[PDB]
């Protein structure tokens, strides 16, 4: 009954969100959420939405299952393949105080070319973790659902073809998905600095 529901979980769960969870933590959210509704029988559709949503508002810290490739943080230059529902810790532009830095270091007939410069585009940093290890994640080409007021603790889908150097994942906006969330205990951390 209880193995059936995990098992079918589990199945969507992948299936549906490329999610992976360890099944001893699995089976633990399903007694937690059957607990809480004072209902044993909530359909499996049910069940799969609450479990996902455990999920989402999960520490994949908690969870010791490891989601990355043995050796992402070993190898200086390549590329990661495949689907990973993963975690940001925090994230922050790095563009904008590096160029405001470089801006005061900038400045510490007859026609003077005024050479158009640009603002350089947001740059953020993602501190990221599958639970087991952190990499980080630059924002390589602008990605417009990512933003600097994400809550530390939000899941999100890396996939496809992604080239990373030296421990950062170099993400474009077809590598990124935003499945949300947030981690409670991590937003005390954070809204302190």
């Amino acid at each position: 009954n209880v193995t059936s529901i995990a098992l079918r979980a589990e199945t969507w769960l992948l299936a549906a969100w490329h999610v992976k969870v360890p099944p001893m933590w699995l089976e633990a959210c399903i007694n937690w959420i059957q607990e809480e509704n004072n209902n044993v029988n909530l359909s499996q559709a049910q069940m799969n939405k609450q479990v996902f949503e455990q999920w989402l508002l999960t520490d994949l810290r908690d969870l010791e299952h490891p989601l990355l490739p043995d050796g992402i943080l070993e190898i200086p230059k390549g590329e990661l393949n495949g689907f990973y529902a993963l975690q940001i810790n925090s994230l922050v532009d790095v563009s904008q105080p590096a160029y405001s830095q470089i801006q005061k270091l900038r400045g510490k007939a007859q026609v003077t070319p005024k050479p158009w410069e640009a603002k350089p585009s947001r740059m953020l940093m993602l501190q990221l973790t599958d639970g087991i290890v952190q990499i980080q994640g630059m924002e390589y080409q602008p990605i417009p659902i990512l933003h600097s007021d994400l809550p530390p603790g939000t899941k999100i889908l890396i996939y496809g073809n992604i080239s990373f150097r030296l421990g950062v994942l170099l993400l474009k906006p077809e590598n990124v998905k935003v499945l949300g969330g947030e981690v409670d205990a991590l937003l005390e951390e954070y809204a302190q600095e």
